[PDB]
């Protein structure tokens, strides 16, 4: 009854599925999300004399602590039903998909304006500078912009976790052999979430729409990583990169 809903003006809440699939995705975010409440006490600041070509120093420390972060992201769609209804073959293309999308969603959330840094792995808090030193390049800009656009947002745990998972289930991913169904799922999601921030009612208008354009600007930010992988690969030797980030972002 969504379109007639609407119309009238009525902002629809979620359903009692619809609230099931939502605490089915807040708890698989907030469990491999590393910690909460309590992120911030718990961030051990990056020496400002590491990431001042790629600073090897700095790509180090990062490659130090990205595979965990990426195997958490992997733990994220484990627990997923939706995720696991899918053949071998697809769920490999999501996760190479949407990985550095949901990483950078969740740097981008722990920003912090006060000392101008994200936060990686729930542990190491960096500044731009250093992040794109250390060999993301501009790819450090847009997520930096990314996160200081998102302070307004005020997202809570489930309103990440959907995002995440909108993320996951896009069916424009090259090679999938599920497009109808990922998108069957992506479709739920966007309701669950739609209908959650009718209920979550933020003060910020068209709250719904700009949503969606951080989405996109994610879309972005891991079709760019890509390319500056290429980039990293020929100013730094595979050696340097742990095996399941290159499983990860290389074909
Ligand atoms: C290391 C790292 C971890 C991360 O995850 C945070 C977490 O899952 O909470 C999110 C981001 C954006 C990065 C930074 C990063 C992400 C991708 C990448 O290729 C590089 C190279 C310089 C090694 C660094």
């Amino acid at each position: 009854m969504e379109e007639l809903q609407k119309s009238i003006g009525h902002k629809p809440e979620p359903t009692d599925e619809e609230w099931e699939l939502i605490k089915t995705v807040t708890e698989a975010h907030v469990a491999t999300n590393a910690q909460g409440s309590h992120w911030k006490q718990k961030r051990k600041f990056l020496p400002e004399d590491i990431g001042q070509k790629v600073d090897l120093e700095a790509f180090s420390h990062f490659t130090k602590i990205i595979t965990p972060a990426i195997t958490r992201v992997v733990d994220f769609a484990k627990k997923l039903p939706m995720f696991c209804e899918l053949p071998c073959e697809d769920q490999i293309i999501l996760l190479k998909g949407c990985c550095m999308e949901i990483m950078s969603l969740r740097a981008a959330v722990r920003y912090d304006p006060e000392s101008e840094t994200l936060t990686l792995n729930g542990e190491m808090a960096v500044t731009r500078g250093q992040l794109k030193n250390g060999g993301l390049g501009v790819v450090s800009d847009a997520i930096f912009d990314l996160g200081m656009s998102l302070s307004s947002f005020n997202l809570d745990d489930t309103e990440v976790a959907l995002l995440q998972a909108v993320l996951l289930m896009s069916s424009d991913r090259p090679g999938l052999a599920c497009v109808e169904r990922i998108e069957k799922y992506q479709d739920s999601f966007l309701l669950a979430f739609e209908h959650y921030i009718n209920y979550r009612k933020h003060h910020v208008t068209h709250f719904w729409p700009k949503l969606l354009m951080k989405v996109t600007d994610l879309r972005m930010i891991g079709a760019c990583h890509a390319s500056r992988f290429l980039h990293m690969k020929v100013e730094c030797p595979t050696e340097l990169f742990p095996p399941l980030f290159l499983e990860v972002f290389e074909d």
